[PDB]
């Protein structure tokens, strides 16, 4: 059930009724496959394309560990966020495997099975998984092959088995050995839900990672590891999930500006705090680049190492700005130029100067013309909004907004001691510098 | 035919002589392609392999309708733009796709033909097109096989066949079911040109689209939508482009900065109107980050989405930024540090402090050594800039460059008075201030 | 040997040990694909899927010709930077292969050998290389076939060598002609290797790029050029490594607030040089935005493109802020908002209002708990920062860290004439608006 709200004294619309998904932690497994280890050894056409496959596989092996000389790394208010890195547990795990008895610790792990859990040097307990084993097919089947006995339908197989080998070596090379999201090269869609399902987490949380597979996916890392005595490992760490299901909403804010008819004596204000916001143990947890959150259905996935923790009383600014709990952060300048932004619900339409603003429907064309100043309509019986020579689709989604009228709050402010070019400021900000200027007058 | 400006009183540079093709609209077309449905049901090499090919068939028709669980969705002064949501077109005709009588009145079209208009419930008419057919390469053949009789030369064929359904799949599971660009497993370079010629719009946006196939990928979504009674379904959301023809050109802005030798005492002044600027209705579509916008030979393909809507007068900064009708934006600062601007003929060159600025050419070496201020030089007889550290290759695009001499405005302002740390700012703003310190001294 | 310094006087830190490898130039070579060129011409199994093999190679030929209709093209402190145009370089090499004598030159000069240098019509010395040869491959094997003698084992070497042109059509498909990173499909591992051992640069540079060939893919650009008489040609633009081994340092930075009870009363400041910074030449190399430089090991490669040219006078700001030979650049506002950064060796906690800042270990749990202002823990003993509802890894790469305690600067300055919002201030511009405040007062 999604709902909006646009505040005409702000110039501002909340869309409300999502449920959150936030990524707070990060679980580390570790993806081997078993790899055979031959000095290479007649021609003719079908092992030649053999002899042809398999140089294709020791070049993948031996790019793989020269790839691996160093350690893996990576590379409004958005300024505001910390500085994570965000492979930092990963590469941690990785690190440990290069120790003498780790590897060999996992390569006995799964000599029985393909899925196990092992515990490692220092204590951590990750799940490990063998997707691939190459050196017993090797072994077993090119391996007995004085270098010419055999039939195509075995080159074909052997291509095939190869291929992931050759593309996983491949996503490495063109990444420095890190790639996100995580494909089924790395791990296939049926490996990655048996993963998931094997990951000791709630079963809320394995239906909810279970059921949004590909956005699983845009949020993990695949960490190229180690190789080291017949086993290629490599790490892929994916979300942990630790808030589900607590109420979400997103803040979108537009210019609202002063509309007289002598051009560059008008005064703008923007409220520079949206983004995404989420109730998150008992404060909220704001997303300033709303880009960061994919949304799917009514759910929201986010990442916290984007967010701000902000107190809850953050949610006042958007009934009242002028709240005495919370110092709402807006932007003012004299750059009064149209523009609208396409809400959950709806549009908002910033129309200022000489600029044609409207919004029309499917098969009549213009139904609302847009007037000097900041408004707002909804997406039912509206396909499409114009502002200038930009053609704006509105959502389609379903759903009733609400226009809450209100004077808009910049025809409170005198011009001749308005702070024009303010960024990172706030409404109390804002009138401490006009009384400084009001007192030296 | 290019040419340039370059404008010493400002610091900047304009090149002209592009012709537009900005991005107004969208075209959404539904690629389709047929599936087989079958049960699953002897050994050997040759349908092992037949039945490994289909697994993977299999899986990918599942975690394709696991994708598609919920409705699909996507993530100086380019602060100043508006907030579109960019597949809004498409997904609203994938909306309409999953009404009950839709996806059979597409079936219905496309059982004599690849290609057809189809008109659906809420009266828009798109453009279907049947790209594959596997149901009845599947039904035809490979249902016929009690488990053993084939031969190696279906294998293959079925491998090709199937593969691009493989990879399309793939593309899919890696960005949330949305792609951009499109490829050609989404639409093949033949396919495309094909929907383009049918598509109907005017033949000058026929070979426009035409001869720039790779930009009009770039600009497109595939957008997956529904697999329901033996169909796949992706909808391809294509550029309109509305606006073709019209001049364009790129302005090219700089620091400009006082050179006393005393250092900290000096102040600067940069044109924050750099970007693009095709002449569009009337107006001026004015594109603040220049890199959204393509441009192939001297066509400028750009997206009104990212665009803001001027007075053509915003042309009149670059002869006098002090002209009466528009209120040119400068921002201001004291941190007079040296840089090079590599514009369509020249570089432009801001050389402060004690940093070496020469313009070298590839037998020689250097031939221009910059003294401190901003200057500019052109790419005849010039291969390469460097600026302190860092070397510029100079774009070796033929066309003639117009040095016009002018006074740095900077020298106008009192450095006493002058306000420094303005960003968002305007020739005008910057006067009102300087007048209000200049009477409280 | 990596180490670090945290500065509490001005809530910063840096880390040190690293060894520069700076892209400092361009080499660009030619890549060849020697083509065929035939005219297509009995129905069976086995060559009707070489009939459609090669109709897949004939459109790869057909749409990168119509791909090269046009002259290929491309797209805190970081706004400092000028502005280059990457493939300036490249693109200049391509445009002479255009000229008649020019495309010919190096067909003759690779019918011997597979790698050898030309000098082209304008003194340029390219390294030009033949990385197939579908042309006597094809001639050779399938002109001979009225059209249907053949075996299923052509068919396959036949789909294998002419797969890797069909996938670098591909690549340029999506990308408007330039790539980046460049791919073996492009460059195999072994042709690059051969081509960077065959490039004439010094020892110590091939051995550092032999070493990190990921990297040199990641900084490569690979540029469609032309396809004429039968040759297949694109530019691989290679960077070049003019600095190596000078020292490096990374400098982290987070906001300094005052503490006060009263919220809203607080002011803060944050230092705006933060960057990765590596001698050179005699000045500094500073790089504003630090995820442009990829770090391996101890090794940071960077592009001097991203960088300013900085006097080796700017480190004085991290032992003394207040320095009078360099103006250190901070900005100052009144929002205090909690967040950590995540240093090399440690992380910086700025902890501000009711926000719960901690430090843990794998096994224990909390092990710190910051109280308000900002404070820095090092990575040994501890493995997670927590600053609101956000979890911080910390890096586990061993070093040693120091705690320099000094009083945070923060505290000099009188609230009530504090400027608040000024972005791109310094120390003196700071001291300048308080004398004239105060002044005024
Ligand atoms: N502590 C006060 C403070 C805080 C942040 C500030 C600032 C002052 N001034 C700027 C410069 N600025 C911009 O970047 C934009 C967004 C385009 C803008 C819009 C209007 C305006 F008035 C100024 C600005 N910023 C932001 C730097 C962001 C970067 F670091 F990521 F670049």
């Amino acid at each position: 059930n999604i709902t909006e709200e646009f505040y005409q004294s702000t110039c501002s619309a909340v869309s409300k009724g999502y449920l959150s998904a936030l990524r707070t932690g990060w679980y580390t497994s570790v993806i081997t496959i078993e790899l055979s280890n031959i000095k290479e050894n007649g021609t003719d056409a079908k092992v030649k394309l053999i002899k042809q496959e398999l140089d294709k596989y020791k070049n993948a092996v031996t790019e793989l560990q020269l790839l691996m000389q160093s350690t893996p790394a990576t590379n409004f208010l958005g300024f505001l966020l910390g500085v994570g890195s965000a492979i930092a547990s990963g590469v941690a795990v990785c690190k440990v495997l290069h120790l003498e008895g780790e590897v060999n610790k996992i390569k006995s792990a799964l000599l029985s099975t393909n899925k196990a859990v092992v515990s490692l040097s220092n204590g951590v307990s990750v799940l490990t998984f063998k997707v691939l084993d190459l050196k017993n097919y090797i072994d077993k089947q090119l391996l007995p092959i004085s270098c010419s006995i055999s039939n195509i339908e075995t080159v074909i197989e052997f291509q095939q088995k190869n291929n992931r080998l050759l593309e996983i070596t491949r996503e490495f090379s063109v990444n420095a050995g890190v790639t996100t999201p995580v494909s089924t090269y790395m791990l296939t869609n049926s490996e990655l839900l048996s993963l998931i399902n094997d990951m000791p987490i709630t079963n809320d949380q394995k239906k909810l990672m279970s059921n949004n597979v590909q956005i699983v996916r845009q949020q993990s890392y695949s960490i190229m590891c180690i190789i080291k005595e017949e086993v290629l490992a490599y790490v892929v760490q994916l979300p942990l999930y630790g808030v589900i299901d607590t109420p979400c909403w997103k803040l979108h804010t537009s210019p609202l500006c002063t509309t007289n008819t002598k051009e560059g004596s008008n005064i703008c204000l923007t409220r520079t705090d949206r983004g995404w916001y989420c109730d998150n143990a008992g404060s909220v947890s704001f997303f300033p680049q709303a880009e960061t959150c994919k949304v799917q259905s009514n759910r929201v996935f986010c990442d916290t190492m984007n967010s701000l923790t902000l107190p809850s009383e953050v949610n006042l600014c958007n009934v009242d700005i002028f709240n005495p709990k919370y110092d709402c952060k807006i932007m003012t300048s004299k750059t009064d130029v149209s523009s609208s932004v396409i809400t959950s619900l709806g549009a908002i339409v910033s129309c200022y100067g000489k600029t044609k603003c409207t919004a029309s429907n499917k098969n009549r064309g213009i139904i609302k013309t847009f007037s000097n100043g900041c408004d707002y309509v909804s997406n039912k019986g509206v396909d499409t909004v114009s502002v200038g020579n930009t053609l704006y689709y509105v959502n389609k989604q379903e759903g009733k907004s609400l226009y809450v009228k209100g004077e808009p709050i910049i025809n409170f402010y005198d011009p001749l001691v308005f702070p024009s070019d303010e960024f990172d400021a706030s409404i109390s900000q804002v009138n401490e510098k006009i009384n400084q200027s009001l007192a030296f007058i």
